[PDB]
């Protein structure tokens, strides 16, 4: 794609992947990221554990990774929206990215080795856009959806 | 509250306040926790950042409060709920208690010292019970709302 | 199907097709039930309009369309969870469905002549069940996605 | 509130109360639009009726009347906020105002005469709006309660 589109796109999924705290302090990494549809892992880890006797994620960590891959979700696709987009242009994009609101639906309970959570932008724009996320287990058993409104510009 | 009520949410205090491991993770104590209600405090601390240029709290914690905040006004509404309960019958709700869905609106960026969240019972249910959640910082501020459906039988 | 439930799911369809006053008043279709879930169709009208100038569907009408398809795809899921059924406990069941909180995203403006409606359930049960509805116009685009959280008994 | 934001929100309050088919068509009325907010109230007729046997309202109903009230309650707010509002300017802005998503908690059947909605801005912006509606009927119980993301530029 894009000289410029390539950089952000292996910069942003750089820059949520290790500069922000949380992330690492939850081990949750982003796997890749593209034009299309980013990827968000995380690997099960006593820290991690809500209900300590059925031994099931606790779900904030759920609804955090949903929330992750929403965002994600939503900025590349504004990236790939344009081919005009300039450094200083999407630097200013990304430092508006933001949750508005976002709805979570826990469909089973959180048990795994790992987990990974993936979305798609149902409602693309120049500065709204809607996703739907979905996180599931090694077995590929869907463990939660959700649903988030992106502050994209 | 009469003893029976009176001690199952003093034991259900100190279960989520000293051993959930995601709580302990992040600092997220239970500072009070009554037959009114809860009240979820969290100092802010490096870990729990989710953009260090901002220095805000990460949407997930803030979600992670807001539900926690919604499952205990839940249980505490459905012990209020019956002047007959026994032990065991709460204790056997207490592992039923989950989070069917939940919605987060994300108000203002979440800057802070400390971070309190409390909430309220908008729909009773001897199953289901949905609760309205609200986090603020120490100067009051409300950062964001939450409504939770919750599974409580 | 099983012969009470195709005859319960059968009963259920003329209930919402022609014994509820503001679906007369929409004009709001069942077109088909079978225990595999529902379509709904609704046919533009000059009274459905919201905004003249623009001449589009007026979103009360999409969210009432996508809060039946939920219903209707919620209790569908119930009947098919059990094999053995009795016409009298459907038809308790039937008189305790209901609405619990749903979620309307808004994806285009409502045009055309005909709109579609059809759902899934993400989350089984016996008390509550999650569905996600869809509505698409007669050129097969989405208008709008809906999620629904029902007391199924 | 000056001279063009009290001349733009009665024309806003004119549109809405009788140039809406959808809102004819229901009886949905505008009693009061002003910079505080907006007052929505429908009377109950027999077309509006969900469940014959409870002579409740249709859900659909109760979502119509929330994002409305929602919507008037988004653009209230963005008048308010700035005095540099020309005539134009706004109605502009009106022809932008739209329901990006919307959640409805149903808190208990909705019996009444009369029901009337209001709301209020819980995240005022210059171009996203969030915003909490509440629908209760003669005797003051309320029905449901809602929150809508609104587009305002």
């Amino acid at each position: 794609s894009n000289p410029i589109q390539a950089e952000v796109l292996k910069r942003v999924a750089e820059v949520f992947d290790q500069h922000v705290p949380f992330h690492n302090l939850l081990g949750l990494d982003i796997k890749r990221y593209d034009i299309d549809g980013v990827e968000v892992a995380i690997n099960m880890k006593p820290e991690l554990i809500g209900n300590i006797h059925q031994q099931i994620l606790h779900g904030g960590v759920t609804a955090t990774v949903l929330d992750v891959v929403g965002g994600l979700t939503a900025f590349a696709g504004l990236v790939a929206s344009r081919d005009d987009w300039t450094i200083e242009e999407l630097q200013q994009r990304l430092q508006t990215l933001g949750t508005i609101d976002m709805r979570v639906d826990y469909l089973r309970p959180g048990r795994g080795q790992i987990f990974t959570g993936t979305g798609s932008v149902i409602r693309a724009g120049n500065r709204v856009s809607v996703c739907r996320m979905e996180l599931h287990n090694e077995q590929g058993t869907h463990i939660a959806f959700g649903t988030g409104t992106y502050m994209v510009g």
